């Protein structure tokens, strides 16, 4: 069937919606290419919506029967609770889009009873009809990037399909626990979702040593949601069911596939019907976890039929690394094409088609790679980093407008051994929070879709956590990656690193002379910035921190908050 069927209607916004990056004295000294730097919106939505609307021709196998086996096998060990109310109500975000029903974000997360009240009828609906289609809002993501002339320039925005909160809540309740348990019991070491930054690093290259010789490849398929079909939702629904789950949860599991991750009408920010929805919707708990499991499941049976030889995987949502044993050049080449092949007949076709890699560097996923930088005793250190021209221009934009979630934090925790991050972003933000006197104030921050509330005072324990000390004495990175650091620079006209080190030389001070906590972010985060060293010795606080449920609870399409 068609992924959308559209009236014709468009998508609204429901307020202004700036495109071009403001000019803001401080954001100008991060990134003066003002210009170049823009912010998608609702304008776009009907390029988009052409992209997004086709047809879906699937065709199951039987390596994809009997993958699905092994799954649903899997999936039975797994033991899913329900949520109660209040327990759903705090895993909403504050900035959650309000209900229509009279409440929001707040209210829901103080346990107001218009809220309270609403979320136990919705429940209460959900058990008792099990067929009638659940309202949608439509919306434009406005998401900020860089211009690329040599690209085609602007990209349109991205759809997000959310239903109302009360029955964001209701999700919870029914699935919090099964999305946070099932991936990891079915996937093992393949579930992406599990791994810190450095646990990732570390198992993409035991996993390329672990072969004679290695060859890796990404898998991009063509707009993912919307070849995410019917079936492919209702399989998810069985899956599941196979769970040991309460009565009522089962009950609440079918309706809500059948009601709203099946498809229904899409209704704007006006009120108007868009149309109606036979894919994946971008805004309900299960995204991530559903994309996760269907695009492992399809390309799990695609190696298969492939041919491919001791294949490993690792799987984020849609984004799908594999790594295997080489057959040789020609032999790897028509494998890939083959595996291809068997994507697109399990309905999900390549936006560009997959290239054999024979160096782990080389491979990007998730729009990140890996690279070699030096530890304090010369001795080689890998870590993840990534292009940095969406991070400094969504950096930028953070900077000259307050946002409820903010991107930038997520990066510098996400990125923090990258030459980049350590240089620009953390000089910049500290010195931004120093000069608009916000140091000790928390910030929302996305990491890994999952919304977080991190003190920026907090950096450096959670920095030791997630990537180790090495993470503040790298140096001699490689020429590849500095190169491509300079590029993005003289692109966007942000300043050069020297004039960076200089700038974190005067920030490290003035944090060094605040004491405590701050002293520690000018300690460890900026050590870097000075010749004469500092010894960096394990954080206590690091230690005194639970950071777990940063590497098992992670949705994009979720509307989670820890
Ligand atoms: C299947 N691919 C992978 O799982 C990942 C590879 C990868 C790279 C090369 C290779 F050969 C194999 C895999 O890199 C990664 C780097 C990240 N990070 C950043 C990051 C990037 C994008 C998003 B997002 O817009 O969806 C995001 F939320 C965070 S992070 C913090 O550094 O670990 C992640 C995190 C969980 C999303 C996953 C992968």
């Amino acid at each position: 069937s068609m992924s959308y069927s559209w009236t014709g209607a468009l998508v609204t916004p429901c307020a202004a919606e700036e495109q071009k990056l403001p000019i803001n004295a401080l954001s100008n000294s991060l990134l003066r290419h003002h210009n170049l730097v823009y912010s998608t919106t609702s304008r776009s939505a009907c390029q988009r919506q052409k992209k997004v609307t086709f047809d879906r021709l699937q065709v199951l196998d039987s390596h994809y029967q009997d993958v699905l086996k092994e799954v649903k096998a899997a999936a039975s060990k797994v033991k899913a609770n329900l949520l109660s109310v209040e327990e759903a109500c705090s895993l909403t975000p504050p900035h959650s889009a309000k209900s229509k029903y009279g409440y929001g974000a707040k209210d829901v997360r103080s346990h107001a009873s218009r809220a309270v009240a609403h979320i136990n009828s919705v429940w209460k609906d959900l058990l008792e009809d099990s067929v009638t289609p659940i309202d949608t809002t439509i919306m434009a993501k406005n998401e900020v990037f860089c211009v690329q002339p040599e690209k085609g320039g602007r990209k349109p925005a991205r759809l997000i399909v959310f239903p109302d909160l009360g029955v964001r809540v209701c999700e919870k309740m029914a699935l919090y626990d099964v999305v946070s348990k099932l991936p990891l019991a079915v996937m093992g070491s393949s579930y992406g979702f599990q791994y810190s930054p450095g646990q990732r690093v570390e198992f993409l290259v035991q996993a390329w040593k672990s072969k004679k010789t290695p060859m890796g490849f990404s898998y991009d398929t063509r707009c993912f949601d919307s070849t995410v079909t019917e079936s492919d939702i209702r399989t998810e629904e069985a899956i599941y069911q196979c769970c040991d789950l309460d009565p009522q949860a089962r009950v609440a599991i079918k309706s809500l596939t059948e009601r709203l991750y099946v498809g229904g009408p899409l209704t704007n920010s006006r009120g108007e019907n868009c149309g109606y929805r036979r894919c994946r919707a971008s805004g309900v708990l299960t995204t991530s976890c559903g994309n996760t499991l269907t695009c492992y499941i399809k390309a799990r049976a695609a190696c298969r039929a492939a041919g491919l030889q001791d294949c490993t995987m690792l799987v984020y949502g849609d984004d799908l690394v594999v790594i295997c044993e080489s057959a040789g050049v020609q032999e790897d080449a028509a494998s890939l094409r083959a595996f291809t092949e068997a994507m697109t007949r399990y309905s999900a076709p390549p936006g560009d088609p997959p290239q054999p890699e024979y160096d782990l560097e080389l491979i990007t996923s998730c729009s990140s790679n890996v690279s070699v930088a030096h530890d304090g005793a010369g001795k080689r250190v890998y870590y993840l980093t990534r292009d940095p021209t969406t991070p400094l221009a969504r950096a930028a934009w953070e900077t000259a407008r307050h946002t409820p979630v903010n991107s930038w934090l997520g990066n510098i925790i996400m990125f923090a051994p990258t030459l980049w991050a350590r240089m620009i972003l953390m000089t910049h933000f500290f010195s931004v929070l120093i000069a608009r006197d916000q140091l000790e104030q928390a910030l929302d921050c996305e990491i890994y879709g999952a919304c977080y509330s991190i003190e920026p005072l907090d950096l450096p324990p959670i920095i030791q956590r997630l990537h180790g000390l090495s993470a503040f004495s790298l140096h001699s990175y490689s020429p590849g990656e500095i190169n491509r650091v300079a590029a993005c620079l003289r692109k966007l006209g942000v300043p050069p690193l020297r004039a960076w080190r200089h700038r974190a030389r005067s920030v490290r001070a003035r944090l060094l002379s605040r004491g405590g906590r701050a002293a520690i972010c000018g300690k460890y985060l900026f050590n870097w910035a000075v010749r004469t060293k500092l010894k960096l010795t394990p954080i206590a606080a690091a230690g005194q921190l639970a950071l777990s449920g940063w590497f098992t609870a992670g949705y994009s399409g979720g509307d989670i908050y820890h």
